[PDB]
This record gives structure tokens, sequence and C-alpha cells, in this order.
């Protein structure tokens, strides 16, 4: 039993138990905090690649301009950062180096067409063939999609940092962690267990029910069943999560609607850095090809990141086998680069993670929507990035964060 | 992502079917996928350098398959040293006798409850007392006759004794019983078998010639696979998830299961060596029930059915909990003062919700009478429980696909 209960150890649900222990108004309330994996972190998930390097198969970089809350807090846990160098384009096509200009020009059309989904916009105006083109030379293939509307889009350009640039946001600076993004998360655990939360990490929620407070049905993922009763209740879980339980989700809570889409990023270490000789070190190459966006970190290690239909035709690639998935990889490394297939070395170990449902987040309203939730009759509140401005970075986590704590100060009442 | 030959279930017996089948001329060339839900293969064979979360046993003279698989992979054996109570009670002394003695009354009472057996005989209280010095609990359960209990108690090592076995010889994988597993696995892939580790399968239906598995990965990634021929490599509680109408379109025959629970702890000092415990099992009223201390290396404790349910409950409820109430049991298994025991350096502890299951009572394997789907596990055998069960299991449904082929 609990007079607190977090469903979610992410970035959300340890923030929020961070500020919720941090409050003199929860003095002797227990805290108990769940999550159905065995480590802490949601979709931040840092991994040593056979023991040459720190590797982010999850969130991987963020900006001090952007992300001033992350900034804060990478600070106050005392966590080193590194320069992310993958913020321009060093060997632009054609049609990169046209994209400031052709961006530029539609942008006043946004006025009037701005709602549309950026593939139609472009379209408009450039025709199919041509917006399919230059869409596609950016790397991101979220900017296809029917609810990425066109000032979305030119709102993700202007945040990402390998095409910042083509909205003019060269000022901003963007940082990785050196060991991993884990270790703030590590950082945040330490502290609230440090303060009493109780941790219960390998439990899946699975419904839960109100009478004065709440009964909770988990699951461990050895098969043990456990049922919870708390007072209150943050599922610090994203929205696609939330539909999964019995709370009526989203009708209930905000009747907002969440788009999703998947991620998948795959890293590749080589006997020989091999890409050096390309003059490629710290660059990052955007391509037609189902590899998308290419990054050659230093003289370590190369990665690849997708998302949306890339992103399920490697996870595809994958279910077939190691072995063609591999030769895929460097059958686009070869095309990419221009030179031949056998110039491509093999790797020597490789690792990769697939997201089902990498980025969440709010579709394009006219409703205000607020930074946390709650249910309209249960009082029990939501905390995901996804509620944010900054859906899609631990950014909008830390947003949501502040929100559902403060609600769940004010419910204590 | 198809196949001529599907294997769901990389256990023991998932992988010597494979084994058996990619050795036949009949099966050469042909395709074959393995899957399993987890990303590695054993089930429940679990080792961690070295102990045995799962499986951690054999003997020559009961599981003469095993031994061979051993022998054949190169894998080196040890003295299991846990074959025999060097600090009985009163009541574990006179267990042999008591035995004996009821021993001529199977032929007219076997089929019921062990506990209603020895009950019959002895009255409720006494019957609860020896039984439970024996240190299984599952020999507490309505599902298990007095017949299969004599079953069980010549067949585990530290009771053997009880009904003149003590001839059997026990060992342990020197390098833990992956390495059998990792030497089984390298030896169907060298043969051209593919693995689909971490994908769970959630239905199969028979598309004309043919099965079509609807798979779901770990990390919710859904995928379809088309094959010619399938074995369900998995216990009767996995075909029970399926929409395969097991049992009843299967044996017609019910099935049993219960947990299983282990503990390891390591320590500064084997401070158990002063008590002259050292290769010694303790079985104990107690919850933790059989404790074993391994050398000068470690000590665990080992249990099962609803004490293997209290040993979970308490891992839920918290480390410091649990690690207290260990520290308790071992001071009264010993009787000797808390403060005697120290603090572990380190323990893992693992549970098994489906730990041994087993016929209620039969074919070594099953197949679906419609569809020709074959069912393969240590459940379906004389040697349900023992690894030796899973290989026998194994050769039976390669010989039934054989035939199918
Ligand atoms: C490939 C990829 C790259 C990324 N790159 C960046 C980047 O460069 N910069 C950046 O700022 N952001 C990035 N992000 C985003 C960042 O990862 C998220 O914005 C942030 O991590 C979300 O935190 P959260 O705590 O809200 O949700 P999550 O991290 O998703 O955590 C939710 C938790 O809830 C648990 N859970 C869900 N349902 C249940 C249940 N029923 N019971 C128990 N537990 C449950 C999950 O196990 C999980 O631990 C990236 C994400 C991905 C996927
Ligand atoms: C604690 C413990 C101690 C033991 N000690 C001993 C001992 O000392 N000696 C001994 O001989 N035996 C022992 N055993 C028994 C031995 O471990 C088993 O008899 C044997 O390993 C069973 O092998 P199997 O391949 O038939 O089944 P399992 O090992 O149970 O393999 C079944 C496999 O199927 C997979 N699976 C199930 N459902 C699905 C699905 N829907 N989709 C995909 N994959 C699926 C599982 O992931 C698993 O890998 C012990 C068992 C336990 C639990």
């Amino acid at each position: 039993s609990s007079d607190i209960c977090i469903v979610g150890a992410g970035i959300s649900g340890l923030t929020c138990a961070s500020h919720l222990l941090d409050s003199p108004a929860c003095r002797g309330l227990s805290l108990r905090i769940f999550d159905m994996q065995q480590e802490a972190g949601g979709r931040i998930r840092s991994k040593m690649l056979d023991g040459k390097a720190s590797i982010e198969l999850g969130a991987g970089r963020y900006s001090p301009q952007l992300h001033p809350h992350f900034q804060s807090a990478m600070q106050h846990y005392s966590q080193k950062s590194e320069v992310y160098p993958f913020t321009q384009l060093k060997f632009k096509s054609h049609v990169q180096q046209k994209l400031k200009r052709a961006m530029n020009e539609l942008s006043p059309r946004l006025k009037e067409h701005g709602k549309e989904s950026f593939l139609q916009f472009v379209s408009r105006y450039q025709g199919h063939d041509s917006a399919v083109g230059m869409i596609r030379s950016m790397g991101y293939d979220a900017l296809f999609l029917p609810d990425i509307s066109a000032e979305m889009a030119y709102d993700i350009v202007g945040k990402h940092p390998e095409i910042q640039s083509v909205t003019d946001n060269d000022a901003n600076q963007w940082f990785a962690a050196e060991t991993g993004f884990a270790g703030l998360i590590q950082g945040i655990k330490a502290k609230v267990k440090a303060a009493g939360a109780r941790f219960s990490l390998g439990y899946r929620l699975l419904s839960v029910r109100t009478g004065d407070g709440y009964l909770l049905q988990l699951a461990g993922d050895d098969g043990w069943k456990l049922e919870h009763r708390t007072r209150h209740l943050i599922l610090a879980i994203p929205p696609s999560a939330m539909a999964g339980l019995n709370v009526d989700f989203p009708e209930a809570w905000s009747g907002a609607r969440y788009g999703s889409l998947p991620l998948f990023k795959g890293f590749l270490t080589y006997g020989e850095p091999w890409w050096l000789d390309y003059k490629l070190d710290d660059q990052v190459l955007i391509v037609d090809n189902p590899l998308r966006k290419i990054y050659f970190k230093g003289d370590k290690y190369l990665f690849f990141y997708t998302d949306s239909e890339m992103a399920n035709y490697w996870r595809g690639c994958v279910a077939e086998g190691e072995d063609g998935y591999l030769e895929q990889i460097r059958t686009h490394l070869a095309s990419a680069l221009g030179i031949v297939r056998e110039r491509i070395p093999q790797p020597l170990a490789h690792v990769h993670k697939y997201w089902a449902h990498g980025v969440e987040f709010c579709r394009d309203s006219d409703i205000d929507h607020p930074s946390a939730l709650s249910h309209r009759d249960s009082g029990i509140i939501a905390c995901s990035d996804a509620y944010t401005e900054h859906a899609g970075w631990m950014e909008g986590g830390l947003l949501s964060a502040r929100e559902a704590s403060r609600l769940l100060l004010q419910r204590i009442a």
C-alpha cells in the first residue's frame, strides 16, 4: 500500500517523484513507483557497444537553447556533456542546397494553407514528385505523414539538429551525455530512493479501479500477480500505453487526439574507421535510401536513425535475420557514398532497437492542451511529453512532470 | 518468413528436436526455423556465473539420455554432493522404515493423494510431520498421488535413500548446464537452423497445406510465419494459452503445474564450515525448506509450490525484508542466534511460476488429431520435471515428424 503511486519510471515519472518528495505537503506520504521494465528510463536507453562506446538506443541529444529544464537537470545531477557534432550537412545534395530558399519561399503560404499536411502543402506549389524529392531530403519520414501539418513540419525542421539551418536556427547548440543519459535517470532515481520512494521494477499495470482511493492490478514479468492500493495515482506513461488500461482514454481525459510513429536506430562498429578517409568523421549524411540519416561518430562507430515507415522497414529486415539486415545496410552505405559495395567493410559488432511508439504527440488542434491531464471522475493524473509542445523531447517530460506534480499537490488539497 | 519445419521452444526439448531432424538424411537442405519468446535459449535451464537458477543436477542411472548428451558435447561434470541428510531430525531418521511399511499398501490405495494415503494409516498430524520433512511441498498436493509421490522421492537426490536408492549418483555441470544448451545450439546452427529469439507465438491456423503462425516480438513487432511442419516444444501451460484446443484435442489427460523458487547467497567468508555444513543439505519445516551449502563457495535454498509463492511475495515486498527473512530462517534451521549469520555480499533468485509440469495420470510426444501439429515437453513423459524427460519427448517428437515428412 502507498499514499502516492507513480506508474512509469521514465524521466517523466521519476521527475514527478522528485518534485513531490521535494514538497512539504508530501512529508509522511509513502510513494511507490512501478515500471514494466527491469530498469528505469523508458525511452532513454543507454548502452555499451561491445565494450567500445556508450551509445543511445533512445533519446540522444539536447539543446540548451530549446531544452533549458533538461540542461538545468544535467547540471543539477552532475552529468558530463559533450558536443553533439551532427548539426549541419557537410555533403549536401543539390536538392539539399536548395532547401533553405525553397522552404523560405513557401513560408508565407503557411498563412493560407499551413494546416494541411506538409506533403500536400509542398505539392500544392511544386507538384508531387518535386515535393517528394524535397521533403525526403530532410531525412525524417514523419514529414510525409497525413497528420503532420505544414506548420508542424516547419516547427520539426527548426528543432532537429541535422536540419535546423534550413529554417535558420544554426545558433542552437547541441550536446550529448558523455556516459549516456541513463546516468541522469540513475541520478534522479538515487535521489528519490534516498528520499524514501520505493521501486517495484518489472511490473506491468493491467488495470485500475477506484473506493476512497485506488486498487491497481499488476503483473510481474515472471508471472507474479500483485494488487496495490494507493490514495493518489499518476500514470507517467505515454498515450499509447494509457489506451491499453481500462480508464477510458482519451475521451474521459481531454478528448484530444494523439498521434504516434515508430523509430529505429542501428549502431555498427568496424575493425577500421574507414569513413575517416572520406572526411565523414563527426558528420551526418541524409540520403534517400532506407538508411535515411547516417551518422559517423569520430572514429568509433557509425549509426543510422529512421522513423515512420523506414523504421518498420528496418524492423522487418531484422525479423528476417541478422545476415540480410547487415547486407542491406552495407548495400545502402555503398549507394550513399557512391562507392562500390566491396569497398564497404563488414561490421564487427552491432546493436539496434525498434520503438513501436518512439514519438507520441498531440494532434493539431484549436483547443489548448494542458501539460498534464487528470481524469474527469477519478482524479487520476496523466503525465507525458506527448502532452506538451516539446512532444518527442525529454524536455516535454520535465514540463509535464512539473504540471502533474503541481496537480497532485493540489488534489492533496 | 517461412520454413519447412518450425520449432517453437528453444529449451532442451526444442533444441534436441532440431538436432534429431537436422541429423536425418530426410531433412537434408530443408529450411528450419526455431522461435522462442526469450532472448536466449535454454528455457528452464538457466546458468549464471557458476549457479543454476533452473535445472541443476542429473544422475547417470536415472538420466542415461542426459548423460549421453553431456558426454557427446564434451561437457564436464562435478559431484553433486547433496545426496544424503547428514543432520537428520528424529522424523527424518524414521522415514525409510515408515515408507517401507506403507509401500505394500500402494496397490490398495496408491491412487489416493499422498497426503490422504499417509493420513489413512498414520493420522493427519503424523502424516503432515512426516511428509513435510521430505522437503518437497509438491507432496502435499491433491494432484500428487501416493504412487507418484514414491516415484518423486526415489528420483530426487536429497531423499532417494528413503526408498533404497542411495546407489544412484548425481552430478552437476562444472561450467553450468547452459554450456550444454550452447553446444546443442551451435551444432543445430552449424547445420543451418535459423533462430528467432524474442518472439512469442500467439496463435496458429492450418492455412491449407501448412500452418500460419502469428507471433509478437518483445518490442511489439508483429510477425506472421508460414511452415509445413510444426513442433510446439513448450510446456502444457503454454499450449493452453494458444488457440489449439489443448489438452482436449490432444491426449485428453489433464496436466498439473507448480511453482519453484531458488535463492543464492554469497558471503565474505564461508561461515557455515564451522558447523561442518560444507557440501551438506538440511531439510527443515521452516519456509527455506531445503538449504544447501556448496563447498566453501555459497549457499542456496530451493522451494516449491506454496513456499515458492511465499518467497516470491517476499521479493515483491522488497529486498531488505526478503534478506532479513532468509537470515531469520537460516538461524532457526541451525538453532543459533540471528547475529551469528552474517549479511551476504551478494545474492540472486529466480521464481518459476510453472517450474514443474506433469500429467495427472501417454505417448512421449503428442499430436493434434486434425491438424498434425506436434507437441513436445518433459511433461508428457515418465521423467516429467527432469531434462531427461525433455530428451525423450524430443526423440519421439522427431520420430513423429519424420513420419509426417
Ligand atoms: C529513438 C528515439 C530517439 C529519441 N531522441 C531524442 C533526443 O535526441 N532528444 C530528446 O530530447 N528526446 C528524444 N527522444 C524522446 C524521449 O525519449 C522522450 O520524450 C522521453 O524519454 C519520454 O519520457 P516519459 O517518461 O514521458 O515516457 P517514457 O520514457 O516512454 O517512459 C514511460 C514508462 O512507462 C512504462 N510503462 C508504460 N505502460 C506501462 C504499464 N502499463 N505498466 C507499467 N509501466 C508502464 C514504460 O516501461 C516506460 O519506462 C527519443 C525517443 C526515441 C524513441
Ligand atoms: C527450479 C528448477 C530446478 C530444476 N532442476 C532440475 C534438475 O536438477 N534436473 C533436471 O533434470 N531437471 C530440472 N528441472 C527441469 C528442467 O529444467 C526441465 O525439465 C527442462 O528444462 C524442460 O525443457 P523443455 O525444453 O521441455 O521446456 P522449457 O525448458 O520449459 O522450454 C520451453 C521454452 O518455450 C518457450 N515458450 C513457451 N511458450 C512460448 C510461446 N508461446 N512462444 C514462444 N516461445 C515459448 C519458453 O520461452 C522456453 O524457452 C528444473 C526446473 C526448475 C524450474
